[PDB]
């Protein structure tokens, strides 16, 4: 699978997921609210901030 | 329920309701006399004033 430019070839589709991934964290939203992105960590190192 | 102004809206509901409990205080009349509004208290701290 080398040529390893037939590597970053790969490596551009990933990246394009892995931007997908921030699409949809960052787009998904229910009656506007963004939910999937850091707003509702589980608990920080500060539990006044969850 | 968010979007915050979308608790706006609820707020300004809930505060008409608020006035409608100040208008009933206010214009329940038996013969023209105000019942409902403060004239009729149980016990202040002046008895006197009762």
């Amino acid at each position: 699978q080398d040529k390893a430019t037939d590597l970053q070839s790969i490596q551009d589709e990933i990246s394009a997921l892995t931007d997908e991934i921030d699409g949809i964290s960052n787009r998904t939203e229910f009656n506007g609210k963004k939910l999937l992105d850091g707003t509702y960590k589980v608990d920080t190192a500060t539990p006044a901030n969850q």
